[PDB]
């Protein structure tokens, strides 16, 4: 059991172990397209590159590149999008996957301004009255409400096609205090905003896959999804306790390569599926505790 493997690592202090032990085994797919000259500028990061089996193709004639990948998890039987902070170059790209994927919810793990530096571009309306108009995709974005909590901000957005018309709304779910390799204040606090986006049902699979995103779209990104996929997991196999965390992080690294970037990163990733293993089962009783223990605003 995870519970009993996180307890005898922790006393071992044997965290940097496995997750070296991660990193060897991880697997190693071209990225040709990513590092192609001319998509030198739709990358944030030189070392961080989507591989060209699993990445998201922009459909469009001129360059259907964007550093994005699909995380396809066939046993839970569910899909993310991971991707980096948009850039100012790539706002319009970011929102035309959003559209062509049919996606309904955006996660954000990151803060457009990080350390000082800026980890990510503003590439959604701060107020209702200022849209914005992606020229370049023909796409039109509004920020129709938005719900401020202490650490993380609920938006709801309205994404218009200009060729067609047609618009669609987006959910945006913001966690706000969560550091670049760092982890969350709390598995309660994590979990109460993964059960959010649940909730909203963003996660359905009658919508397109998520998008998830941090700044490099690896790190922050890769334990929000692993937490998600391994508590879908526990819920669906006959033994909740055959769920290896190890082995269901490899299985995404083969879609995009370093999910999930220090020790103590895989470290929390154990203890909010050991804590949100409390909720599916049963006693649902943790579902109003997280949100009491999170301290929202
Ligand atoms: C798995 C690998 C993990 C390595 C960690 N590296 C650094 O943190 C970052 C990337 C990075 C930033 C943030 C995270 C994160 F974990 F916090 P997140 O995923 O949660 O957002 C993960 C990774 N790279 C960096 O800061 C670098 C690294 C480098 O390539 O040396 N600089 C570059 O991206 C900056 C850079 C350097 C050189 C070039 C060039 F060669 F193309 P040019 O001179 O010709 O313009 C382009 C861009
Ligand atoms: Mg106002
Ligand atoms: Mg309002």
């Amino acid at each position: 059991e995870m519970e009993k493997e996180f307890e005898q690592i922790d006393k071992s202090g044997s965290w940097a172990a496995i997750y070296q032990d991660i990193r060897h085994e991880a697997s190693d797919f071209p990225c040709r397209v990513a590092k192609l000259p001319k998509n030198k500028n739709r990358n944030r990061y030189r070392d961080v590159s989507p591989f060209d089996h699993s990445r998201i193709k922009l459909h469009q004639e001129d360059n259907d590149y964007i550093n994005a990948s699909l995380i396809k998890m066939e046993e839970a039987q569910r899909s993310y999008i991971l991707t980096q902070g948009p850039l100012p170059n790539t706002c319009g790209h970011f929102w035309e996957m959003v559209w062509e994927q049919k996606s309904r919810g955006v996660v954000m793990l990151n803060r457009v301004m990080e350390k000082g530096s800026l980890k990510c571009a503003q590439y959604w309306p701060q107020k209702e009255e200022k849209e914005m108009i992606f020229e370049d995709t023909n796409l039109k974005l509004t920020l129709i409400s938005e719900d401020i909590k202490s650490y993380y901000t609920v938006r709801q957005l309205e994404l218009e096609n200009l060729t067609t018309q047609e618009t669609r709304e987006i959910l945006h779910f913001h966690y706000t205090t969560w550091p670049d390799f760092g982890v969350p204040e709390s598995p309660a606090s994590f979990l109460n905003f993964l059960f959010k986006v649940r909730e909203s049902g963003s996660l359905s699979p009658e919508h397109g896959p998520v998008v998830v995103h941090c700044s490099a779209g690896i790190g922050r990104s890769g334990t929000f999804c692993l937490a998600d996929t391994c508590l879908l997991l526990m819920d669906k196999r006959k033994d909740p306790s055959s769920v290896d965390i190890k082995k269901v992080l490899l299985e995404m690294r083969k879609f995009r390569m370093g999910l999930i970037q220090t020790a103590d990163q895989l470290r929390f990733s154990y203890l909010a599926v050991i804590e949100g293993a409390k909720f599916i089962m049963g006693d649902s009783s943790v579902q109003d505790q997280w949100k009491e223990l999170s301290h929202e605003d």
